[PDB]
């Protein structure tokens, strides 16, 4: 009887396929090549719980500057540079200069704390995983964030890149099974054409929709066919 | 004449195809990708067995704790709490803290010997087999654990993870071997759509039905069409 | 004119297809995935040699125990455990206890002379390989060990394990040339069903029938059809 | 409603298929086999540049003498030594004598306060990246160049090398996800016919076309249908 | 005008695939799974030419006593103990003792030398190649091999193993190169039946028919179909 | 208007598809698997320019004695012999004894200055680049030996071996890249024939024909069929 409560994510079209969104308190991973729409599926989600739900969010980022994510976002037309003035949304550097897993989690741990804010988004964890080369290390490592995220209590988006459209969901191979959802973003070519799908391979505890569901990226968002 | 006796796992239409179920006392193997239904597996056999037969059961874990697994079954309307707190069932709890095997076995042996538990389910032994990276250490470990398993006399199902939806039945390659019995989940992508299939390659010393039949996570378990 | 002496296996339409079974004296290497039917194959043929042709076997094994084995031919309604008493069948131990090939040969030269056998079968030589990784390695003790049975005088049945169901026929790929004989076990997936098919690739010094030919396990062995 | 800056390249048909051209202070991938038109597609962005916005224009080469790019832009027609002599046009030497990234980054920093040049173009950063093995030291060097470019100011446009024509879209498969834009060029065979595609699969923060759309390399320079 | 005198084999039909057979002095590779004929090819190159021409061989192997090979021999009615007895055969024994190419080449020369013989063939140099797990060692010493045996001037039947049907024509894929001629067995799997294909890909120096040609091992020899 | 000026190699049909042949001081590549024809390719164009333009050339070889050279040009009828003795022609040593790249190049320009030669020839550099396992180390030589060939002014034809019909046009894969042009020789197998194919990728600074030619060789020479 009794489920796993969810929270709408306001993505057109998501939430049918998802039934009901995102689990709460739950890391959800989306894994997809280049240019297939994870960074824009983060900034919409935390941009869509603020507008409606009025909740914070915090955006972590790791290989762009804050200035090319508020860019991109006033190219779809949100105008993120007016929440963070305001202290709604915040967005965290961790980029290195162009001049320790703990620190960061900390700093993500004072964030949440200070803005109240109950959405997370991480733009490429991968990027601190290329660190250490051994497997081992980057499953112990994504686990203890995962476990933090958890204990913390925001909902986690966590994208990471793979290089293959069909294959390993991760460039690793043991980020699918450690996280708690997985969500697999495609782009690929047939017939000198690409075509986008979305598919969902699981949600632990829930019921979803299983399969390929194209999803066509316009100026106001993301719009999922249910 | 004389064949080697079968427990009934209870599963809608397994024990079909099985022709029995699993053996009494052997360990057996299953393994799928993400998001195939190897936890739900096991949970299902656990739950399914302490009802019908009063068998108690001993779950252990090593990626999620207690009580996300309480969490995903009453999911789908089972009281794991309940018969938590009975002693009908216990959980046993090896993650890594995010702040040896001997010593696991010794701990799952007195756990049976507490509990008078004649099932034994492990969501994982591939996260333990990760610290090793040689195969040869792999197939050791997985042969000790194995023959303890039968010395002590519970009837086993540790599930692994695998990479390929065709290929390797194990991430390694070797534990197809090791193991006593394996059953392979498979979830598959073909022409945008997801179906699920349950094969059993081999019992040994017992016969079997050989192939891909279809089986569908329902509200209340895993239903197998024979 | 002259020709090299074969012995009856006795397995059903297996001596059809070999043209009178397997050369006397020489190692026959038996390659297959997990659940072919390598260790029934072995089993089988030293039964039907000690039931027919009253000839003492010895079977070595490494990852199973003499009670497992027994077990299993039990199930098909062979009694290892009288010949096993008689003294007529004898089961060599060298699995790693869960608590140096010239002994192993050694032991088996031991046997032979005790029980005065005239058939040797290897549940898998490819556990003792494992702890050498280099393929020069295996190349060379592969090699030692085919010249001491063959110096011996033993008819000899090497079971080893490939991955694929088509590529190489060892795990190495060097097992193929060094044996003197192989046979290839294969159970492959087709249209969402398994069939299993029997070759042999080559019996050097004699004719042989090529190609795939399909062979059931029933309860009382392995039925093929030549 | 606001939206990146574009400037145009004129090339002809490429402003229409990527909906005003080359974004702004960004740098731009672009990624082919051997003989796709890489190197050409950076010579005629510089000189369709230089002749019609009159932005000076800095090229940097690795693997070839300047006097090679001036005579195969003569072989189109371009004389780029009348460009270099005004200094409306320079050409940055690093080659290895046939007899530290931040020299290269410092001295073409100076090229452009020099020059007071607005374009810049790569012949192969692969060429540097070759030094270090790693992966991790790949993608930190070149998110190292494209910040400092960014910094900088110029539109950069860095071509690289990759292996197949069909998966990665770099011999590393990093470059894909540092990148802030990435353009693949393809260099098919097809019925024993090589036939060249050019396909862009992202840019940030602004729409574009997308798929494999034809373009032909004649006398003139790189004539693309839209 | 002039060519590159050639011996004739006496192999039914390989003499008009071969446009003459091997050329005189060059040192041919054979290259094939196994079970395709390469230890067969060269017996019969050797016995036919004993036979037909009255020129002594020297056979040199590697992983077969001479017994065994005389065994084989006797099996298609060849009777190559008689040869060796009056001393117009010699088989060379190199095998490791189950209890340096200089001294091998040495021996080789020696042979030659004592029993005046014009012909050469080796059963496997790959178990030699072995040693060495650098292809560079490998492809040093194959040529060093073939140099000597220019040198002492006598035609060699060279036969290497290969892994995979189609692909490289060596386990290391460098002696494709070094030897001056090379031929590829076959032994290919279309249908479940096996048929083989014999095909020259190279004779430097003189003309030849490419393409796959079938042949059939009987009891008398190989019969290959021009 | 200007163009690279172009070196007829009266290589029949060639010209044609490479709209004037190899361009004058460039070095070309020539890639091809096993008995494809590169050798066979640079000594038709040596001795097509010596007899034809009356050039001298210089050919240099690190795998066959200058004799295996001469004994198979006079195999199609070209006497190498009387040009060699007539001083035209030259052939450079530079293979292991069967009992220092700066060497090798010092060499080659002695021999250019001596001889007046204006065309040269390569048999293979990757048995030099076998010295060195990293492919940057390959890059960096096989870019210093070009660099030295264009400023000695003779036009190279080096040729280099591939492993796969499809796929790296070279061994290690940059060679594509570093060298001025590459022509790609294929000899493939389609219905148990094999058909000979010339494709040239690229020519910088020159239009050329794209797509496989077939070319058939004969004891002539090699005619290509435009
Ligand atoms: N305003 C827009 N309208 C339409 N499509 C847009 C718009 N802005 C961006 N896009 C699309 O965004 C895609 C990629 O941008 P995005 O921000 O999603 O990157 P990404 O795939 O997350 O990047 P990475 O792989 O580097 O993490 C492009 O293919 C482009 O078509
Ligand atoms: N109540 C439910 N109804 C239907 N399907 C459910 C339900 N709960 C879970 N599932 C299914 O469970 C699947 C995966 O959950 P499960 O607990 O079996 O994980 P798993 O495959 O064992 O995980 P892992 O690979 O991480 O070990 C999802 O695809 C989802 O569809
Ligand atoms: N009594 C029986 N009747 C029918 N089939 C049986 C019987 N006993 C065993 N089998 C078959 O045996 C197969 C595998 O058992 P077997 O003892 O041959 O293992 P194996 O393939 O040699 O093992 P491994 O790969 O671990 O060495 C199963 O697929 C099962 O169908
Ligand atoms: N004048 C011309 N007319 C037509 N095609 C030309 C002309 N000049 C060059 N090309 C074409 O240029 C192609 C490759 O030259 P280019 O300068 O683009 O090299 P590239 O692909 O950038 O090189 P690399 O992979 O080494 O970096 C050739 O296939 C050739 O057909
Ligand atoms: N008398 C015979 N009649 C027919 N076929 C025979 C006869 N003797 C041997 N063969 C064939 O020889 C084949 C292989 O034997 P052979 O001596 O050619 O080995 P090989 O392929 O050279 O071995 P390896 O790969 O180990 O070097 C078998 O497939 C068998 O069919
Ligand atoms: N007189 C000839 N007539 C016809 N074909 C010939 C003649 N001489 C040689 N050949 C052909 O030459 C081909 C290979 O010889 P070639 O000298 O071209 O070697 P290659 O491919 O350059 O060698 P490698 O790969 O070892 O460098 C053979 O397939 C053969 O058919
Ligand atoms: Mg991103
Ligand atoms: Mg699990
Ligand atoms: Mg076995
Ligand atoms: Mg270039
Ligand atoms: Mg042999
Ligand atoms: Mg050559």
């Amino acid at each position: 009887h009794q489920a796993i409560a969810k929270m709408r994510t306001m993505i057109e079209g998501f939430d049918d396929i998802s039934h009901g969104g995102l689990p709460i308190g739950r890391s959800t991973l989306v894994s997809g090549t280049s240019g297939t729409g994870k960074t824009l599926f983060s900034i919409q989600f935390l941009y869509n719980g603020i507008i409606e739900f009025d909740e914070p969010g915090v955006f972590v980022t790791f290989e762009e500057t804050p200035q090319d994510i508020i860019k991109n976002a006033r190219s779809f037309g949100w105008d993120l540079a007016k929440l963070v003035d305001e202290g709604k949304l915040f967005i965290l550097d961790a980029s290195p200069d162009p001049e320790d897993l703990s620190a960061l989690i900390e700093r993500i741990n004072y964030a949440i704390q200070k803005y109240r804010a109950r959405r997370v988004s991480i733009d490429s964890v991968t990027s601190v995983f290329q660190q250490y080369d051994a497997s081992s290390v980057v499953r112990r490592e994504l686990f203890r964030l995962v476990a933090r995220l958890k204990q913390i209590g925001a909902t986690t988006v966590m994208t990471t890149e793979r290089i293959e459209e069909y294959g390993p969901i991760a460039r690793y191979g043991v980020e699918e099974f450690v996280s708690d959802n997985v969500v697999i973003l495609r782009n690929v070519l047939e017939g000198e054409r690409r075509r986008r799908t979305l598919e969902i391979l699981k949600l632990r505890g829930t019921s979803h929709m299983k399969g390929e569901y194209p999803f066509t990226i316009t100026d106001h968002g993301i719009n999922i066919f249910p």
